[PDB]
């Protein structure tokens, strides 16, 4: 079981860390949502599906930088909503193909009422998401750490 981004950045068997750069929407007004859709960007396969089934959760997600300072939000995992920052581990997604499948994670962020001007600086860390991978085979308990970076600024006008 290994993951790669669209960019090419990989985390191999046994897990690891990666830096992921997302284009964000340049402008977001108060009570509009900012979406960080990582299901278009992070992908994962099972390396031996014939006899092994991989089980993947969002263990932990935390907010940094502009998102920590001037956005409240939720995370969507596999079609359900959870608080962000995350208060618990989610239900598991099954991976049983050698073909890449999205990691089904998106953030729904909305500016707090304080927020104005540049509220996310380009190049800044905005989140760290921990994919936890297990299987029906042995004790493997691997962390795939995704460190999410803004490619661009985000302005909250008013
Ligand atoms: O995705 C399945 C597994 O992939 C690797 C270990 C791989 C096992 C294996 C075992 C016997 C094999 N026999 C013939 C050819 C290949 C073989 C591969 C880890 O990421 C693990 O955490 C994950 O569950």
């Amino acid at each position: 079981f290994a993951c790669k981004t669209a960019n090419g950045t990989a985390i191999p068997i046994g897990g690891g860390s990666a830096n992921v750069y997302v284009n964000l929407a340049p402008v977001v007004n108060v009570g509009q949502n900012l979406v960080v859709d990582l299901s278009t960007q992070i992908f994962c396969h099972n390396d031996y599906p014939e006899t092994i089934t991989d089980y993947v959760t969002l263990q932990r997600g935390s907010a940094y930088g502009g998102v920590l300072s001037n956005f409240s939000g939720t995370v969507k995992y596999s079609g359900s909503s959870y608080p962000f920052p995350t208060t618990s581990e989610t239900p598991r997604v099954v991976y049983n193909s050698r073909t890449d499948k999205p990691w089904p994670v998106a953030l729904y962020l909305t500016p707090v009422s304080s927020a104005g001007g540049v509220a996310i600086k380009a190049g800044s860390l905005i989140a760290v998401l921990i994919l936890r991978q297990t299987n029906n085979y042995n004790s493997d308990d691997f962390q795939f750490v995704w460190n999410i970076y803004a490619n661009n600024d985000v302005v909250v006008p008013t």
